[PDB]
């Protein structure tokens, strides 16, 4: 075939139940994920090709960056809460992996105060149990499909995007490449 098991993705061998449709794990602390936001722009490209109708949901994980990567984990969890992914995505990645300046919880909480979002707001978010929910969601779906490495793309809790086996030499083939084959396992 031309999407074929082991080459543009792979399959659970213990598929995941009532997992979201479109399933995407990140850390802040991940090159490739850097180049995935910032570069390739994945989740924004196949957004655009994706059905009328599927929700498309992104996950921080903890394994990467000891201490700092769980406080990411629960900053993220807040970011969700507020609505304001869009506006600390790209300043948390060049906070951990560009300029090097986020070094502890308070540095992350910087990052949001010049995003616009109130010290009040934030601490009173980082704090509230929606967040705690929010941060074990994150966990049990990463749990859930036996998550050792990031970047990662689960399709409906039984497909795994498997982007090693895609042509590299052309950037915007590859996000092509890797949007359609998300949309083929949606079909599917």
């Amino acid at each position: 075939a031309q999407y074929e098991d082991g080459k543009q993705y792979t399959t659970l061998e213990k598929p995941v139940a009532g997992a979201p449709q479109v399933l995407e794990f990140f850390s802040f602390f991940c090159p490739h994920c850097y180049q995935f936001e910032e570069v390739l722009h994945i989740s924004d490209n196949v957004k655009k090709k994706l059905p009328e109708g599927v929700k498309m949901t992104k996950y921080h994980v903890n394994f990467m960056g000891g201490d700092l990567g769980k406080d990411l984990t629960q900053a993220w969890a807040v970011a969700m809460a507020l609505g304001v992914e869009d506006k600390v995505t790209v300043p948390l990645f060049e906070g951990v992996q560009k300029t090097q300046t986020i070094r502890s919880a308070s540095d992350i909480r910087d990052v949001f105060i010049n995003a616009g979002i109130k010290g009040e707001e934030y601490d009173a978010a980082w704090n509230s149990f929606v967040v705690k929910s929010l941060v074990a969601q994150q966990e049990k779906a990463a749990a859930d499909v036996q998550l050792r490495g990031v970047p990662a793309m689960f399709v409906n809790g039984k497909y795994q995007l498997n982007p090693q086996g895609m042509d590299t030499s052309n950037m915007d083939v590859f996000v092509q490449q890797y949007a359609d084959t998300v949309k083929y396992l949606s079909e599917k």
